């Protein structure tokens, strides 16, 4: 028992991290097979970030201008190209540590682990969720760009995020591994405000199920509700509308605990309406929304 | 910016995890050089755990009874011995993935990362603190025994914890890598209750400094206090007494923010006395105590 904000083991990703330098800018890259992926803003100075013309800036760069170092060994760059907001640097050596991998574009509400890196070296790992406004609440400092988000299915690493920027709000924006930004964000130092950060209702319910499994049951009540009634309450509290798909995904958690999904919705409704009254659930004094139903089952079963 | 419960990158430890089986019991082991470390209760059945005589149980075991598998390859066991509550299995092959490492016995209040494992395979990583009552609040299921806690100083892995048991309270107990339990716990399925779980005051203050660095400053007030006055309040709230050593360790955080340690103590005093009034600090609605002052500096500087 016990429930923690657990990240995937980061070893398979640590073996892919490299340092990429272009001119005076150094950030992280992801070396998979014979390609190194990195944010295209590596070709910019801080002066360029106000209104960069990436196609024009890239014309002034040749293969030899991209310095790629894997630990202490220099990779030879034999090609470069821009795909959306990422640069793909073809190198002459396939990464011997390349794991089985996929590039996936995740949905808002889905979770992933981030291996924060600086100068191609890993500093730490933590679990994230793609917010419904397509930002992530990470922990990134200057030089962390190119750090990636991923999930792991036994031996396969699904890369879903590459860090590009911190919004003036202190929240983070980035792309999938095809270089497409999540949300409306652009790689320009401009006024970009994130939309309403709604709470991921299906994840809060999954976390309530995790709480019941792990012994925290004080919040269970004698009530039930309907999807429409629950959603009137979810709207008032800036919670995502709950759908039948969400109820279906909570099915295994419902079956394991014997608590019908709508009954858990009624517990959640009372918690929204009455607050925690100074009490805690799984060591938290707020409703946690960064565990998916899949995460709860994975953690409560012991998948390796 | 942003502040997260960050774990160390787990790659160097993932390369050490193996599966150890003795009879019908399978748990995790730690392979470093030519030795595999694991909990001695691997020699027990659940029947034995009520009152085990480990020396007597071990006499019935030979080197060939300890099955050690590293991924899919079997290690040859050429020696075995019991050191306190751990077994050390001498194998004929040095682990090629052995990192630079040390065995350290940590102090209560200190933090570490845990790589939860099952059947020698890693499932996830999370950040912990050794509680002042010498328990850890982890996420462990049956088969997780032998999973280890560690810290990393650039290339050196300091192993500090090996998981042994879950107390009837849902909290966790284990040993250092010399097999000595943290706290008064014994590897016997018996009545063992943890003492008072006090809050790690120096860590809460470190986290308040992290909050100010990252922009959450609402809790700063116009007051100051003294160590003796603060400690009268800390006692009332089951917080650890703050010492001059703790103030000294907070020195760098104080210098960086310009907020004197006793002034932060006065903010903490008001937060203890008045609560958060429905507000949050670094996304938490309670006072976080599982970041040391070293953790805050490390995360806020970008150490790899
Ligand atoms: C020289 N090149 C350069 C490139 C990028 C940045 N910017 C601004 C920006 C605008 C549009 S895309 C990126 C970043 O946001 C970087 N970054 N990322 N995460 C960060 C956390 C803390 C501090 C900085 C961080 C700055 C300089
Ligand atoms: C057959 N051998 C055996 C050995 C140990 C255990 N016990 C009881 C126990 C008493 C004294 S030392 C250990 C554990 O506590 C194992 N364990 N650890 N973390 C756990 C989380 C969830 C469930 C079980 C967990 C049980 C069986």
């Amino acid at each position: 028992s016990g429930f923690r904000k657990m990240a995937f083991p980061s070893g398979k990703v640590e073996g892919c991290m490299v340092q990429v330098t272009c001119g005076t800018t150094t950030l992280n890259g992801l070396w998979l097979d014979d390609v190194v992926y990195c944010p295209r803003h590596v070709i910019c100075t801080s002066e360029d970030m106000l209104n960069p013309n990436y196609e024009d800036l890239l014309i002034r760069k040749s293969n030899h201008n991209f310095l790629v170092q894997a630990g202490n060994v220099q990779l030879r760059v034999i090609g470069h190209s821009m795909q959306n907001c990422v640069l793909k640097l073809k190198v002459d050596t396939a990464n011997p540590k390349t794991p089985k991998y996929k590039f996936v574009r995740i949905q808002p509400g889905q979770t992933f682990s981030v291996l924060a890196c600086y100068n191609g070296s890993p500093s730490g790992v933590y679990q994230c969720a793609m917010r419904p406004n397509f930002t992530i609440k990470g922990s990134f400092l200057n030089g962390s760009c190119g750090s990636v988000g991923f999930n792991i299915d036994y031996d396969c690493v699904s890369f879903c995020y590459m860090h590009h920027m911190e919004l003036p709000t202190g929240v983070h924006a980035g792309t999938d591994l095809e270089g497409n930004f999540y949300g409306p964000f652009v790689d320009r130092q401009t006024a970009q405000a994130a939309g309403t950060d709604t709470t991921i209702t299906v994840n809060v319910l999954a976390w309530l199920y995790a709480a019941v499994i792990n012994g925290d049951r004080w919040f269970l009540n004698r009530f039930t509700t309907t999807l429409n009634d629950f959603n009137l309450v979810a709207m008032k509290y800036n919670y995502e509308p709950l759908t039948q798909d969400h109820v279906d995904i909570l099915g295994p958690l419902s079956a394991q605990t014997g608590i019908a999904v709508l009954d858990m919705c009624a517990s959640l409704k009372e918690l929204l309406q009455n607050g925690m009254n100074g009490r805690t659930i799984l060591g938290s004094a707020l409703l946690e929304d960064e565990f998916t139903p899949f995460d709860v089952v994975r953690q409560c079963s012991g998948v390796t």
